[PDB]
């Protein structure tokens, strides 16, 4: 489905994942201390995913699968990048790390990729 709220209750490796990526230390520390919301609309071969930071800023990664599109991402910047999908779940690989959403019935989570690291999280379904 790929559709509905979320937000990242808890995670797994982001802190040597984002010390991998290079993130500032402040911001690495909200992500984690921080409910990131995260909202999806899969219209179609086109999704609408969004990433706010609980109303106040808030990046968003449209994108279209099988084709490619400009991805705000994570990183330090925005990248272009590849999104494919399987069957119940999603597939992407920019030219700086690689990610594989997965939703399981009312629950997103996503695995993060990118150098012998790989970041977990479970971007409940809820509000």
């Amino acid at each position: 489905a790929f559709t509905g709220k979320f937000e990242m209750e808890s995670e797994k490796n982001y802190d040597e994942f984002m010390k991998l990526l290079g993130i500032s230390s402040d911001v690495i520390e909200k992500a984690r201390n921080f409910k990131i919301v995260t909202e999806v609309q899969q219209d179609g071969q086109d999704f609408t995913w969004s990433q706010h930071y609980s109303g106040g800023h808030t990046m968003t990664n449209k994108f279209t699968v099988g084709k490619e599109s400009n991805i705000q991402t994570m990183g330090g910047k925005t990248f272009k990048a590849t999104v494919q999908m399987e069957g119940g779940k999603l597939v992407v690989n920019f030219p700086n790390y690689h990610q594989t959403s997965e939703i399981v019935g009312d629950k997103l989570v996503e695995v993060s990729t990118i150098g012998g690291v790989t970041y977990e999280r479970v971007s409940k379904r809820l509000a």
